[PDB]
Parts: structure tokens; sequence; C-alpha cells
């Protein structure tokens, strides 16, 4: 019993974190096989950051302009290339701690673990979701760029995020490991702003299912809803639309608890209307949207 | 910016987790140097769990009755003994991944990371506090026993918890690594219940300081208070008493933010008295008590 925001064990990722230095800038890189991945903005100076021409900045660099430090050891850079918004530094040693891995681009609503790192050394691990507005609500200080997000379903690490920047509202933006940004963001210091965020409806429902599995039914009611009426109400509280895909995805949790998906939708409508009236659900006084259907099955009996 | 419930990186502890099997029971052990530590209840069957005589159950076991698996390798047990409520299995190989470590006993209110494991295979990590009633609000299924809690204080892992049981309210009880229970619990199937819990006041204040650092200031006010008046308020709301030591510990955060501790106590008094009036603090509608002052400084400063 219990329900916690639970991260993956971080050791497989810790063994891959290095420090990348270019000029006066130091940040984190990810060392897999004989390649070090890091944000391309490492090559920017103070001037550059508003309108950097990365191709022009990079052509001016040699291999030995990049200092890569893995623990106490310097790695030798023997090649470099840029792919989208990541720098790939080819090094002369394959990382002996390279885990089985892959690169996956995730969708909004997906969760992952972040290993926050400074100077190539891990500081902490926490669980995040990709928000509907393509930001993450992380915890990051200066020097954290190049920290990564991952899942480890099985023994295979799926890298899905690399940290590039903090927006003015204090939320975070980054790329997949192919260097493509999530959302409309760019790696420039121009004024850009996250869109209005919404609540991840399918995850809230998943979490209501978790509460039922863990023995709590107080918030259920005798009613049902059509999918369309559910969406008409939920969007008035800035909830994401629920799609038939989402309904299908919740089918296993529906079967385990004996509560139909649109019946749970009816419960959610009433919760939005009434609030909790001094009660909690799995120890929360708010409706939690950073647990996916898959996370609930992973964690719950 | 941002403030998350954050665990220590778990890699140093992952390299020490093994599977211990005795009869039909499989659970997790901690392999350090040439000893594997696990809950002594591993030697019990269901009937034994009712009224175990551990000494008597153990004398009947041979070394080879304990199957210890580190990944895909079986370790050979060459000795076994008990210390309080933990079994110590001496094995023929020192763990080459043994980190620098100590065994430390923590106090209620202190936080730590838990590496939850099943069949000696780490599955997740989360951050816990030791509650004033000596339980933890963990997340554990059958097979989780022997999962461990820890802090890292440099390159040194301080092991502070090993999981033994779930209580009827769905909270968790366990020992330090010397096998001494936290709380008035025993390792047997009998009627056991957590005492009524309280809120960890010094931690709530720490978290209010985190909120201010991150730009959430709506709850600050022009008032201050005294320790004695505030403590009358804490007691009324089932908060732990705040001591001078607590005030001293929060001194750095007071200096950084310009909010004295008793000034922040005046904020907290008003929150307890009036509620939050629809608003949140760091995304929470309740007052969070599982960050220590040290946790806030560690996360907010480096
Ligand atoms: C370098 N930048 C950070 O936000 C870096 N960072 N990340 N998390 C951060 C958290 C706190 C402070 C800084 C943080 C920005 C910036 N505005 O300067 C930037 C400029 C140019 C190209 C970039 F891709 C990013
Ligand atoms: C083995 N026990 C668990 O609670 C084990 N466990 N831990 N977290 C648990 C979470 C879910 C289910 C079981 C869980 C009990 C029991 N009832 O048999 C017990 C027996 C003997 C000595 C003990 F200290 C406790
Ligand atoms: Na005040």
């Amino acid at each position: 019993s219990g329900f916690r925001k639970m991260a993956f064990p971080s050791g497989k990722v810790e063994g891959c974190m290095v420090q990348v230095t270019c000029g006066t800038t130091t940040l984190n890189g990810l060392w897999l096989d004989d390649v070090v991945y890091c944000p391309r903005h490492v090559i920017c100076t103070s001037e550059d950051m508003l309108n950097p021409n990365y191709e022009d900045l990079l052509i001016r660099k040699s291999n030995h302009n990049f200092l890569v430090q893995a623990g106490n050891v310097q790695l030798r850079v023997i090649g470099h290339s840029m792919q989208n918004c990541v720098l790939k530094l080819k090094v002369d040693t394959a990382n002996p701690k390279t885990p089985k891995y892959k690169f996956v681009r995730i969708q909004p609503g997906q969760t992952f673990s972040v290993l926050a790192c400074y100077n190539g050394s891990p500081s902490g691990v926490y669980q995040c979701a990709m928000r509907p507005n393509f930001t993450i609500k992380g915890s990051f200080l200066n020097g954290s760029c190049g920290s990564v997000g991952f899942n480890i379903d099985y023994d295979c690490v799926s890298f899905c995020y690399m940290h590039h920047m903090e927006l003015p509202t204090g939320v975070h933006a980054g790329t997949d490991l192919e260097g493509n940004f999530y959302g409309p963001f760019v790696d420039r210091q121009t004024a850009q702003a996250a869109g209005t965020d919404t609540t991840i409806t399918v995850n809230v429902l998943a979490w209501l299912y978790a509460a039922v599995i863990n023995g709590d039914r107080w918030f259920l009611n005798r009613f049902t809803t059509t999918l369309n009426d559910f969406n008409l109400v939920a969007m008035k509280y800035n909830y994401e639309p629920l799609t038939q895909d989402h309904v299908d995805i919740l089918g296993p949790l529906s079967a385990q608890t004996g509560i139909a998906v649109l019946d749970m939708c009816a419960s959610l409508k009433e919760l939005l209307q009434n609030g909790m009236n001094g009660r909690t659900i799995l120890g929360s006084a708010l409706l939690e949207d950073e647990f996916t259907p898959f996370d609930v099955v992973r964690q719950c009996s």
C-alpha cells in the first residue's frame, strides 16, 4: 500500500554523466558508447545568445576546444557534429558503463525521471511529466543544462529528455536526444513564453483508479456521462480533452476495479464541481495529473 | 527555479542489492563487504510469523539453506548470525561495488531516500520522512522487505532504514541496519497499529522558506510571534513543538530571505487558523512537512 511519486533507480544514468567545457561555459553531457551528447548552446558566448548562428560558431571550433571530463579522467574528443539542437562529441573511449539504451521522443502526459546534475556529477532524482504545453515543472539551477530524463522499463534505459533552458515562468524546456525541442521553443534568449497549461485528464483518471485500488471510494457517484458531455465540462476547468484513445488505455484499470471509464469520468466531473470538502485522495488535497495509466499499473497492487 | 521532492542518486546502493531466499520466502538483502544484511523474518513460515522464536528457528538452518543471488551469480554463504531484528549472512566474496558507507540511526522528522526492490532488483526510488510516530508513508508491495533507506553526505552512503512490514493503515515500519526498530513495533504477525501522527513543524517552515525562495510570497505578513505563543498554536493543531534548536537550524534561511523564524511562524499560525483561501504554495493545497532545512538549502543552493 501507499502511493508515491516514484523515480527509476538512477545508477544506469549516473554512470553516463560527464562534464563538457567550451570556453568559460561548463555543463553536463551524456556519454554513451563513444559519443558525448550535450546542448549545442555550450558553444555560445555572452554576445551570442540572442541570435546565435550555430553553424558559424561551430565551424570555428576544433576537437581540442572541447574539454570532456568523466569523473577524474579527461576524455579525448576526436570528432564533433551538430544534430538539430544537440552537439555530438565523438570521443576516443567507449563508456564501459554504457547500459542497454534507446532514444524515444515522448508525447505530452508521459512521465519520466530526471537526474539533475552539475559539473557532470549527479545531485538528485525526481519524477516529471511532459506538460500539455510541452514544458516540464522541474527543479533546475544554473549549470543543470545537459541533465537528462529517462524511463527504464526492463533493463533498457529510454532517454527522452535533455535539459536546455528555464522559461520566465520558472518552468523548463528541452529536447529529445536527437536534439528536437519539445514544443515551439528555440535555443535563443529571445522572449518566448509557455502557452497556458492544462491538466492531464487521462492521468487524473488513472490516479482515481489508483485510489480505488488502494481502498478509497468516497468520491464515486451513481452517475455516468457521455464522452462529449464530459469534455464539455472538463474543458471549463482547463482540463485536456479526453479522447477515445484515452478511454481505451484506461480499459485495464476499469476491469481491475469494476468501474467503467465514463463512470469514473462522472466522478471526476463531480470532484471538479464540489472540490474535496476537507478530504484527501492518496494523501493529496488536489487532483494529481503526473501519474500515467502505465505508472499506476507499475506501482499499484 | 522549481522545487521537487528529490531523492539521492541511487546508483551506489543499487550495486549492493541482492536476493535472499530461505525456503519459499524471497526478499531483498544488502551486500556490503562480505556480509549480506536482511530482515530476520526471512527464516519464518506463516505459522512461525505468529509467535517466532528466532533463535530456535535459526539454529535449525544451514548456510546452504540461504540462497543469495547477486544478479545472475549465486554467492556462497559461509556463516549466519543475528543482530537484533536483522540477519547477517557472511559470504565468501566481498562486494567489489561496496561504497564508502556507515550505519546511522535517524531521528523522527529526518528525511531519506528509499530504493524499493523486488527479488533483489531495484524498482524505484522515492524520498520519505521518518514520521513522529516512527512509521514511514512509503509505497511497498509484497516482496519489498529488505528494501533500504539512505542519505549520501559526500561519497559516503549513510544507511538508516531497512523495510520489515506494512501496518493495517497502509504505512510502513522497519529497523536501522543494526536491526533496532523505529517505533514500538515487533517483527511478528500480531495486532499492531501506528500511533496518532503529528506534523513536523520545523520542516513545514523549511518548505515555506523554499516557497519564498521560489517566488511564492502571498502568505507572508507583517507580524511576528514568540516561541511560547506559537507552541500553544502548534499543539492545538497537532504540530510538533518548535524548539530553539529548530529556530537555530533555520537561521540561514531566515538570513537569506529576510524573514525571521518567528515571523514565518506568524505566517504559519495564520495558515493553520484561516486555511489557504483557495491558494496553493509550491503547487500544494496542504502544508508539506517532508523537506528538512538541509534539504531546502541543498536543493535551492547547489
Ligand atoms: C542558458 N539558458 C538557460 O535558461 C539555462 N538554464 N537552464 N535551466 C536553468 C535554471 C536556472 C537558471 C538557468 C538555467 C537560457 C538563457 N535565457 O540564458 C538559454 C540561452 C540561450 C540558449 C539556450 F538554449 C538557453
Ligand atoms: C511479512 N509482513 C509484511 O508486512 C511484509 N510487507 N511489508 N510491506 C508490505 C506491503 C504489502 C504486503 C506485505 C508487506 C508481515 C506479515 N503480515 O506477514 C510480517 C510478518 C513477520 C514479521 C513482520 F515484521 C511482519
Ligand atoms: Na510575518
